[PDB]
């Protein structure tokens, strides 16, 4: 069934690669799909390739599988991952401002403190806060990087340039996007927080229970909510920014392989899906959190035939990412 050419960013992502080739080649017959690995240092450059035809398939965040549907790489996404269990799938997260108990401020405090985001562009570590921040954010608020530089006393943003926008970095020197920078991602901005760098971490609702297992280490740590209030960890349904679609597995338009991709996902996922095999797992991995997939997904949805990017995110959340990088006080 053809080989699809997986887009791995840095080394930790290329090991387990290398590791999902062996593995579904060594329970897969000649006949079923097989897996390549190319490497890249940025989901960008992956990005770029698949356009290129250099490479078939990557796992985007929702805020980036927009940014790659626009021209001129017009991707689409082909495969969603769903969380919560099988018995009842979600395609959808939450996103959360996550803080050290008793560091005494509120959302509508945040500014002059140190955040800490899973990546520039990401929905629940960019779009999502930064879009209910954007008023408070000082002006002139474009470019928003330097808007965002300016309101916090020092970030993360993994990605960003931090040649023209310095203090986005102050947190994880040269802004690196892949997991070579350890504050990168959802447990990268959350060991951010942790480490003491900063004061509050943009991620989903289940970065902390991915990095703490005890429940009197998660009791140190709370949640920002609308109200301007705070609330437990395990409160989020009740104390969250927004939801926000699931991360996608994006491909070409013409050529794509879409019908592949989601053989080779959908035969892996009974392979080494949740709790599947003690040999290899998609969605874990001794090398890593989130590489190629989230952690937290419990397996792979198809996407509706021919489906775009817009249609697929929803009208809600693409007016938020439209809003934000628009949008007036
Ligand atoms: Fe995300
Ligand atoms: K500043």
């Amino acid at each position: 069934d053809k080989t699809v050419r997986w887009c791995a960013v840095s080394e930790h992502e290329a090991t387990k690669c290398q590791s999902f080739r062996d593995h579904m080649k060594s329970v897969i017959p000649s006949d079923g799909p097989s897996v390549a690995c190319v490497k890249k240092a940025s989901y960008l450059d992956c990005i770029r390739a698949i356009a290129a035809n250099e490479a078939d398939a990557v796992t985007l965040d929702a805020g980036l599988v927009y940014d790659a549907y626009l021209a001129p790489n017009n991707l689409k996404p082909v495969v969603a991952e769903f969380y919560g269990s099988k018995e009842d799938p979600q395609t959808f997260y939450y996103a959360v401002a996550v803080v050290k108990k008793d560091s005494g401020f509120q959302m509508n405090q945040l500014r002059g403190k140190k955040s800490c985001h899973t990546g520039l562009g990401r929905s629940a570590g960019w779009n999502i806060p930064i879009g209910l921040l954007y008023c408070d954010l000082p002006e002139p608020r474009k470019p928003l990087e330097k808007a965002v530089a300016n309101f916090f006393s020092g970030s993360c943003a993994p990605c960003a340039d931090g040649t023209d926008f310095p203090q986005l970095c102050q947190l994880c020197p040269g802004c690196g996007c892949s997991t070579l920078n350890q504050y990168f991602g959802y447990s990268g901005a959350f060991k951010c927080l942790k480490d003491g760098a900063g004061d509050v971490a943009f991620v989903k609702h289940s970065t902390i229970f991915e990095n703490l297992a005890n429940k009197a280490d998660r009791d140190q740590y709370e949640l920002l909510c609308l109200d301007n209030t705070r609330k437990p960890v395990d409160e989020y349904k009740d104390c969250h920014l927004a939801q926000v679609p699931s991360q996608t597995v994006v491909a070409r338009s013409m050529g794509g392989k879409e019908d592949l991709i989601w053989e080779l996902l959908n035969q892996a996922q009974e392979h080494f899906g949740k709790d599947k095999s003690k040999e290899f797992q998609l969605f874990s991995s001794p090398h890593g959190k989130d590489l190629l997939f989230k952690d937290s997904a419990h397996g792979f949805l198809k996407v509706p035939p021919r489906m775009d990017a817009k249609m697929y995110l929803g009208y809600e959340y693409v007016t938020a990412i439209r809003n934000l990088r628009e949008g007036t006080c």
